[PDB]
């Protein structure tokens, strides 16, 4: 375990995520394979899978840390060949609706390997690790879109084949993830535990850091996916930028040093502000000269978020007394979840506060801005006590 286990671990988190016909999903449903007709695959496919994402975290999360991260983990991967099993059939849509709540699984037990690095290695280099973790991932799901959109434009292979090379390496990351290693009134003392974490000042701040900037984040994501496409062949090559420059600032942020709990909610605060200012400038740009400007933008936005998803996680784990961290990560993002659908509501319902796609944006610019001085107005409150 001297070599084998930190760098299996990276090398597993790599192979877990490729999977080049992830992206094309859409078409091959809508294709000539199966005869989908666009109502369906938007009506039937994506809430169902919107929905389980919030169903299945639960069961994930209170039962990770018991299961001690291996068999979730192979329940991921056995998801993902699930997944692409019943893509490859999809006789009708029940068996699409299953393959979707196997997708909300897959990405419901991701919290798994982010607890699963830090349950692995001593409590003195979680940061490290969790940058070498992250960066791994992201590099695995870059190498993963890179790959699929490499084989489809300027390779020459089918949606089937694309499948077909996806479920093989599905199927090899299992067989990785099967030689992983597993660490060595129940729900009553578990809250008790989770609520003297929280008392901590240093577990609840990147907490809430996660649950509300997670959220804008993603907000931002799934819906500078449908800006770009509002106003084609440069979308999967900004998404790849962004997903690069997120595994380059992960490991930059696995390999920063500086004295936490004292420059921590300043450094919350200016990365906020800078990904208020980044959202703040793709919303602002209608000129024709909106192919450089805004795309790289959104990439910085991105790595942005990634500079923080390896340190805040394992802000996480260096304040837990009891082996849970799985525990806060799974509330965290069922909280961040939680809170993406409620700003989902709130402003891109037509019920509500119905706007279109630049006012959205607008709306979480202004969201991040508000996300970004009460921060800034943290750094200095606990400055004055000092
Ligand atoms: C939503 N989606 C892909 C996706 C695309 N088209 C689809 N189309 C259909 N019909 N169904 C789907 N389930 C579907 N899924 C996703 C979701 C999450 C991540 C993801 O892995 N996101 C993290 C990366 C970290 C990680 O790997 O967990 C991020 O930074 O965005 C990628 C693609």
């Amino acid at each position: 375990s001297w070599r084998h286990l930190v760098c299996y671990l990276c090398f597993y988190g790599f192979m877990a995520q490729i999977r080049p016909g992830e992206s094309f999903i859409t078409p091959y449903l809508l294709g000539p394979d199966k005869q989908f007709t666009r109502e369906q695959v938007t009506n039937e496919i994506t809430p169902v899978l919107s929905y389980s994402y919030l169903a299945v975290l639960v069961p994930v999360f209170l039962l990770t840390d018991y299961l001690r991260y291996t068999p979730v983990l192979l329940l991921q991967g056995l998801s993902f060949v699930s997944v692409w099993l019943l893509l490859l059939l999809g006789h009708s849509v029940a068996h699409m609706q299953l393959m979707e709540l196997f997708y909300s699984v897959t990405m419901a037990a991701r919290i798994a390997y982010s607890s699963y690095i830090f349950s692995l290695v001593r409590p003195a280099r979680y940061q490290r690790v969790a940058g070498y973790s992250r960066a791994a991932v992201l590099l695995g799901v870059f190498t993963s879109s890179v790959l699929g959109q490499l084989l489809v434009t300027v390779g020459r292979v089918s949606f089937s084949t694309l499948n077909y090379i996806s479920l093989a390496f599905l199927t090899f990351s299992v067989v990785l993830a099967l030689f992983l290693k597993r660490p060595k009134s129940v729900l009553a003392r578990m809250l008790r535990e989770l609520g003297d974490s929280l008392r901590r000042p240093q577990l609840r701040l990147w907490s809430l850091w996660w649950v509300f900037n997670s959220a804008g984040y993603y907000l931002v994501v799934y819906y500078v996916h449908i800006l770009w496409n509002e106003v084609r062949v440069y979308n999967w090559a900004a998404d790849a930028a962004s997903t690069l420059l997120g595994a380059i600032t992960s490991f930059a942020a696995g390999f920063v040093k500086i004295r936490w709990a004292r420059w921590s909610k300043l450094l919350i605060a200016g990365v906020t502000a800078t990904q208020a200012g980044l959202v703040f400038l793709l919303a602002h740009t209608r000129h024709p000269s909106s192919i450089w400007l805004c795309y790289a933008a959104f990439v910085l936005f991105r790595g942005s978020y990634q500079f923080l998803v390896p340190i805040a996680t394992f802000q996480i784990a260096s304040s837990l007394s009891k082996e849970l961290c799985a525990l806060v990560f799974g509330v965290n993002t069922f909280f961040a979840t939680i809170v993406k659908t409620i700003i989902t509501f709130i402003v891109s319902d037509v019920r509500g506060l119905g706007l279109p796609v630049r006012k959205q944006f607008q709306l979480y610019s202004v969201y991040f801005l508000i996300l970004s001085i009460i921060y800034f107005l943290g750094a200095m409150l606990d400055g004055l006590r000092h």
